[PDB]
């Protein structure tokens, strides 16, 4: 149970708007999330998430999210990206952030009068994958391999970020990464912990595009997807 926190995602804004009672509850399941991180289709969840708790499809804007960029950044900027894990739903695993570079695909997620089809959602996922923001593109960031993977498996990749070992790495699981305090970010079930990294943006400008967050659970056959509206200017 988790969702993208900084820049503020559609899911964060939906909670803040009184629409989403459980932002951390937006789940793609059941899926094979491990060890082949990109295998499972995204179905209804798409790159922005679907929350079955209150039946919210974040892939299309509403009066409460998706109309405009929440934050503007510069081309090639190394930016802070943060997600929030609930105290009772820290499943370990690996996560990543992506920007789809095809504005024509992105634009299908920016129209309040249009709901993308499941095919469109998968096409977008494939574009996001081609635009993954590698951990190792940030100068000085340490990009480890997962304690829950072995060499050469499909999970053995440090473009993605990893949570700590589900034994610990001292500081087990996702919460161990920042080792932050409880309620450092909002979750509804048991209170949230931050999970904070940097990514390097691409070098083109756009007035309105999307970062999509994807977290592949280790403990469970679940994927957590969110997206944030951003500008690169
Ligand atoms: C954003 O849109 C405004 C108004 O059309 C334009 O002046 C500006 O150049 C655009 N920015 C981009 C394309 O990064
Ligand atoms: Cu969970
Ligand atoms: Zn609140
Ligand atoms: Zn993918
Ligand atoms: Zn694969
Ligand atoms: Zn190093």
């Amino acid at each position: 149970h988790g969702y993208m926190y900084i820049p503020s995602s559609r899911t964060r804004l939906g909670h803040e708007a009184g629409i989403d009672s459980c932002p951390e509850c937006a789940i793609l399941e059941p899926v094979s999330s491990w060890p082949d991180l990109d295998a499972a289709p995204v179905g209804r969840s798409g790159p922005c998430g679907y929350n079955a708790r209150d039946s919210i499809d974040y892939n299309q804007p509403t009066t409460n999210w998706g109309s405009d960029a929440v934050q503007s950044y510069s081309p090639g900027e190394e930016i802070e990206v943060q997600w929030c894990v609930d105290h009772n739903g820290d499943h370990g695993g690996m996560f990543t952030y992506r920007i789809c570079q095809d504005q024509s695909i992105v634009d299908k997620f920016l129209d309040p009068s249009y709901l993308p089809t499941n095919d469109e959602k998968q096409a977008a996922e494939d574009c996001f994958d081609a635009g993954l923001l590698p951990c190792t593109d940030v100068s000085g960031q340490e990009c480890g391999y997962s304690a829950d993977c072995t060499e050469g498996e499909a999970c053995w990749r440090n473009d993605w970020f990893t949570c700590n070992g589900f034994e610990a790495s001292d500081r087990p699981k996702c919460q161990g990464v920042d080792n932050a305090e409880l309620n450092s970010c909002y979750t509804s079930i048991a209170g949230g912990y931050t999970v904070t990294k940097k990514v390097k943006l691409p070098e083109y400008t756009s007035n309105h595009t999307l970062i999509s967050f994807k977290w592949n659970s280790f403990q469970t056959g679940q994927i957590y997807l969110s997206c944030a509206d951003i500008a690169i200017q």
